[PDB]
């Protein structure tokens, strides 16, 4: 099978590179337009009750457009907000902005439209000492995606009204700033990471042709994966965050796969085999490991499909479509591309821009004997430090998307927090009570006052009027909503957003008036319903994740003790990495150094970081142990097999982890916080596997385990062979 494709990729090697580089570059120009056909929704549970409350409340009442954009106006030269020459100037300029964009802006509403008003809520749009006043600029669009693209059309000219000084805040000035970090991070990876991965790719192969062939494989994968994600958008939507997690994870692993196929080809050439022999022998060993590695990532990422978050579903498609395409490109393009030029992998050399590898192979031979000869002295201090690193995980707070995902010194984050200080009380996240009747009959004003009465039993709901009768005010209705007599929602905020987990349960516990069914929604209910759905399905994901990666390793290796030693070791790296991230992102240790603000972690990010760490650390255990397993099949003792595998791999795995840490290191400088969280989640897990796990834990435990490392029952070794994996 793998042996068959060894020479089959050589008999037709010219077509194999011809069609595959054509599809990747073909799908590359198609995937250019992915940046347009991509959404931003998918963080809340689309099937929960709070979403139904939020979707029903938008049909009956009106979709809230007041919170789209808020601009804070300030008169120059310490003038107060009563100057008629300034009001006649900036109102003339705002009307000019709306007149120039009648398709994007519906019009602006503010205290400046009626300077001599009596409406209290329009009077609160101007502060006490004057000097400051804000407006609301509602925007056009059906879904949350049109409104953003409409905001980014008017934002340039809108920014120039007062002269240059308007603090644009609200939903869209933040959403444009949050999604705008993707351009910053990916550009940072182009100018500062893709050069650094060219140094590492060269300081492991010594030649131009050798160093550049993984970059060709990595480049085609991105060009190929963006085409498939562009095609997926033609049916179900794909999220904004799915594009970085290809540039981030896929680009770094596609080169890694290209680093073992090019290297094992160079190894079999240095042993004396001909070109067709090595091409036939790499795909039975390295090509077999690359394919097994890719299927282990898919095994780790598909349990995320059990989660209802759309944003997580779009990402696992980006992870599968960039990893499986990275393995295919390796035993296809890179197999043929190496078969075409043969030994000319080492032709070009450094000058067109052995003794160092043997002293490197020698150093790795020395260290493992030190570990094998005294195993418990290494396997015991490491065991406790790792368990000690899982202590901070007990402080796991889960919060929602907010303005504090930017650096604390950000332009828009300060424009937003300035708004909350100047005009308190306008920004609210109430819990809505979407009560509907199946009769299609008007809810009596008594039932409303009766449902409002039961809602008044729960303590901790903001009563700012100092009057328990002006609470649970009916939600204001816009013209765009058609009011069925059956649906009438009431809503009131909370005193502490931490109580939301508690009071949403009490609001559902309130016995509704007879005939009516009350959906509890609001953004605090949208969050606490998405948090709970994660933890109900996280155990089932954990089970499917562990049994699939372990079985896939038993087929990759030949044993059953190594697939369990791996999972035990791979659960240790998970516990330590998430403990540190909780410690440095929830408890904020090291925030001022990286410019972030400590805050609760986003709930779906917890599910993604698990499936990405486990499944990347496991791919490194297959990278390493598969060489020890191959040495055992040549008739070598356990300590001889351990020493041989880990020594002939200490430069490929060390060079592979640098390419991945350079790309992920170019994303730790993200202005978006949860990208820093994921980027650090890679380095901490990655650096822990390539040093503490590879060099000290797996040799000491495999030495302790001895000749039991390779054992597997009789019938199980037959199943692995009958699947053509012998």
């Amino acid at each position: 099978m793998f042996a068959w494709w060894g020479r089959t990729v050589y008999q037709f090697r010219y077509i194999v590179i011809g069609v595959m580089v054509a599809l990747c570059l073909g799908g590359g120009v198609y995937g250019i337009s992915l940046g347009n056909h991509v959404t931003q929704s998918g963080f809340y549970d689309e099937g929960s009750q709070s979403v139904a409350a939020s979707l029903i409340g938008d049909e009956v009442y009106g979709r809230d457009r007041t919170s789209h954009v808020v601009a804070i106006l300030t008169p120059p030269d310490d003038k107060k907000v009563t100057d008629k020459a300034w009001q006649k100037k900036v109102t003339e300029e705002l009307d000019q902005v709306v007149k120039d964009h009648e398709d994007q802006i519906v019009g602006w509403v503010g205290w400046l439209k009626a300077p001599d008003t009596t409406d209290p809520t329009v009077s609160a749009m101007k502060t006490q000492d004057l000097r400051h006043t804000f407006i609301s600029i509602p925007l056009q669009g059906d879904d949350d995606d049109e409104i953003l693209k409409n905001y980014q059309v008017v934002e340039p000219e809108l920014q120039q009204v007062n002269g240059g000084d308007i603090r644009l805040a609200g939903l869209n000035p933040l959403a444009s700033e949050l999604t705008g970090t993707i351009g910053e991070d990916q550009k940072r990876a182009e100018v500062a990471a893709i050069p650094l991965v060219a140094v590492v790719l060269f300081f492991v192969f010594g030649t131009v042709i050798a160093a550049a062939l993984p970059a060709i494989i990595g480049g085609l994968a991105i060009a190929g994966a963006l085409g498939i994600m562009r095609l997926v958008a033609e049916f179900t939507p794909v999220h904004f965050f799915a594009q970085p997690v290809v540039t981030l994870i896929g680009l770094g692993i596609a080169i890694d796969y290209g680093l073992f196929i090019v290297s094992r080809f160079r190894e079999e050439i240095a042993e004396g085999y001909d070109t067709e022999a090595a091409v036939r022998r790499t795909v039975m060993t390295s090509g077999r490991t690359v394919v097994f590695s890719a299927v282990i990532i898919v095994a780790s990422s598909v349990p995320l499909l059990l989660f209802p978050q759309g944003f997580l579903k779009s990402i696992t498609y980006a992870i599968i479509a960039s990893v499986m395409l990275a393995a295919i490109l390796s035993i296809t393009v890179l197999a043929a591309a190496l078969a075409i030029l043969g030994p000319r992998v080492d032709a070009l050399g450094v000058t067109t821009l052995k003794t160092r590898e043997e002293v490197e192979r020698g150093f790795w031979g020395r260290l493992v004997n030190v570990v094998m000869k005294r195993p418990i002295a290494f396997a015991a201090p490491i065991l406790v430090v790792m368990v000690l690193l899982i202590i901070p995980l007990g402080q796991l707070s889960l919060g929602g998307i907010s303005e504090k995902y930017l650096p604390p010194d950000n332009a828009v984050r300060q424009s937003q927090e300035q708004f909350d200080k100047l005009f308190p009380g306008f920004r609210t996240e109430p819990l809505t009570l979407v009560m509907k009747r199946e009769d299609g009959e008007p809810i009596t004003d008594a039932q409303i006052a009766d449902m409002r009465a039961k809602a008044l039993t729960v303590s901790g709901f903001t009563d700012p009027d100092n009057d328990p009768e002006k609470m649970w005010k009916e939600r204001p209705a816009n013209d765009s909503g058609s009011k069925d007599p059956s649906v009438r929602v009431i809503q009131n905020g909370l005193e502490n957003r931490n109580d939301a987990a508690k009071k949403i349960d009490e609001l559902r516990a309130l016995q509704p008036p007879h005939g009516i069914e009350v959906f509890v929604g609001g953004t605090p209910a949208l969050e606490q319903d998405s948090i709970h759905s994660l933890f109900d399905k996280l155990p089932l994901m954990a089970l499917i994740l562990i049994v699939t990666t372990t079985v896939l390793m038993f087929l990759a290796f030949g044993s059953v003790v190594l697939p369990i030693k791996a999972a035990l070791m791979s659960a240790l790296t998970l516990g330590s990495t998430m403990g540190i991230l909780t410690w440095m992102f929830v408890d904020g240790h090291g925030s001022g150094l990286m410019n972030y603000t400590p805050q609760p972690l986003m709930a779906p990010m917890i599910g993604l970081i698990i499936a990405v760490i486990w499944g990347l650390s496991t791919d490194y255990e297959v990278f390493l142990v598969s060489r020890m397993v191959e040495a055992r099949e040549r008739g070598m003792s356990t300590a001889e097999a351990i020493r041989i595998g880990t020594a002939t791999t200490g430069r490929l795995i060390t060079g592979a982890a640098l390419i991945l840490a350079v790309v992920a290191g170019a994303f730790v400088f993200s202005d978006l916080v949860m990208m820093k969280y994921l980027a650090f989640g890679l380095l901490i897990a990655l650096l822990l596997d390539a040093t503490i796990i590879r060099m000290f834990l797996v040799p000491a435990v495999m030495k302790l385990l001895g000749d039991d490392c390779w054992w597997a029952p009789r019938w199980m070794k037959r199943v692995q062979e009958k699947l053509g994996l012998g």
